[PDB]
This record gives C-alpha cells, structure tokens and sequence, in this order.
DNA sequence: TTTAAAGATCG
DNA sequence: ACGATCTTTAA
C-alpha cells in the first residue's frame, strides 16, 4: 500500500482493500473528494479526473507534478532541525498567508503539513491558515511518495471543483469513487449528503458506476438506497462501520 | 449606544 | 471535541 506525502483526513488505509474490491473496472477514475489520494496512488487507471474544494491541495499537486525537482529541492530545505521551533513556524505560516506566489506557497505548505498540529488544515473567514505548532520530535520528509505522487500524476487531471462539477466530467468508460467528509454520529451539509445520492444515481442511469463510501447510520443507509451498499467492520471511535455504496448498473 | 444569543478565533 | 475572547446579528 502506497503511502501519500501528506497528512489528511480520510486517509482510508485499512479499507484500501475493500474498496479496490468494489471499485469497477474502468479507463478512467473520477475522484471528487482526491483529497491526499490515497486510492489514487493506490489504483491503476489509465487516466485520472481528481478534484477537491480545497484551492491549496490544487495548487500544490500542480506543481508537484508539473515542476518536481524544483518543487522538492526547495521544499526539502524546510525540514531541517533549526525549523522545528514555534518561532519559525509562525513566521513560515505567517509567509504562507501573505505569499502571492503558488510555488513559495506550494512548498510552505508541506512544511505546515508536517510540522503543524495533528496535521490538520484549518483556515479563517479570511482564508488565513491558522494551525498552531505541532511539536513533534522528528517530522519526517516524504521524498519518495513526492515523487511516486509525480510519476503517477503524469496521467491525471486536477481541478478546483465542488463535486457536482467533477462528477459531471464523468464519461462512460469513467468510473467515480466518493468519499465525501463524514456524515454525522449525532461545512458539509446533510443536503450535499443526499444531493451527492442524487448525483450518484443520475450517473448509474446513464450507464456510469459509482462507488462511495461513508459511516454505517441510519441516514447513510436512507441516501444510498438504490445502492448495493456493503458494510466493513472498523468497529471503534459507540463503535461505527463503514459503509461502502455501490451504484453499478 | 443597548442587549442577549450566537458565531468566529486560534492556541 | 476544547475554551477564553473576540466579532456578529437582530430588534
Ligand atoms: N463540497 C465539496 N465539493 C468537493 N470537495 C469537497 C467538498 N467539501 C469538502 N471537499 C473535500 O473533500 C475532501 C474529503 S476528505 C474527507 C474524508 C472523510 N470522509 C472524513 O471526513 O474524514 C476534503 O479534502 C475536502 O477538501
């Protein structure tokens, strides 16, 4: 299982292999919700379509793939010891929100990635990023998965996109994985959750799979109905499965 | 300016 | 999911 170079929610590593198991065969993948990737650097598409809301994730996957010996020269030089102190990492996140420039930025934010706290990705109403220090020991620097993330980016397509765009570039030899952020065990409203439902069965009816997975409650089970959905037991966080819905027609 | 409740901020 | 302290919202 191929590892991706950030830190992100949705990283979905134990259900790799349940969705792979479930996830048509196709010449295209159309992700919607790409986020870290971690399926598509687990796949073997011919073609990729990934997108996300985040401009940020965009933008620095961009110019991973498109300038990669720039992009890691540069970004490298970050992760030495005298940067991992709550006095530089201010002053770089602070760099970051006032850069104008989306290389400088690009590799400001693998080092925010790395270093920030739990590697979270959090902004205010002014788009800042505002993520404390994480204080870690020792934050390790992904060289290889930067660039495995290059070689199999060479047959995708990124876009800044909500998913009712991305998914609208769905063909019929595309198949389309969603894994939209989690629905409620008690932002993204439960409207979107059950618009992505809508979507979903307007591309199986004109001949297109789609495969999304989610939690296993009550409202999962009444958006992705007209699903033959499969359940996985994670059991742990009361104890929630994952739910795996599957539009095939 | 008053005001009570809600929302936003960021370590 | 935390919390002291900001800004926001409406009459
Ligand atoms: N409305 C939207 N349209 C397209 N992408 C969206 C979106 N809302 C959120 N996203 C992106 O989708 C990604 C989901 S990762 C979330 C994984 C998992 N469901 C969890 O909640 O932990 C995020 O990186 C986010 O940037």
């Amino acid at each position: 299982k191929n590892r991706a170079f950030l830190k992100w929610a949705g990283g979905k590593y134990p259900l790799l292999d349940d969705i792979k198991r479930h996830l048509p065969k196709g010449e295209c993948l159309v992700e919607p919700f790409v986020g870290a990737g971690s399926v598509f650097l687990n796949t073997d598409f011919s073609r990729y379509i990934l997108a996300d809301i985040n401009s940020d994730l965009i933008s620095l996957y961009n110019i991973v793939k498109m300038r990669t010996d720039e992009y890691v020269q540069a970004a490298r030089e970050l992760f030495v010891p005298e940067t991992n102190c709550a006095e530089v990492y201010y002053q770089f996140r602070e760099e970051f929100n006032k850069s104008q420039d989306p290389f400088r930025r690009a590799v400001l934010f693998l080092y925010l990635n790395r270093y920030g706290y739990n590697g979270l990705c959090r902004y205010n109403l002014r788009g800042e990023f505002n993520v404390p220090f994480g204080r870690y020991k020792k934050p390790y620097f992904p060289e290889a998965e930067l660039y495995h993330f290059a070689e199999k980016a060479q047959n995708a397509f990124f876009y800044c996109e909500s998913y009712a765009d991305s998914m609208a570039r769905a063909d019929d030899s595309s198949v389309v994985y969603c894994d939209p952020p989690y629905a409620p065990l008690s932002s993204f409203t439960l409207e979107q959750q059950a618009h992505l439902a809508e979507i979903a069965e307007g591309l199986v009816e004109r001949h297109i799979p789609v495969l999304i997975s989610n939690h296993d409650t009550m409202l999962t089970r009444e958006w992705y109905q007209r699903a033959k959905l499969h359940v996985v037991k994670v059991r742990r966080s009361k104890k929630v499965d994952e739910l795996l819905a599957l539009y095939k027609p």
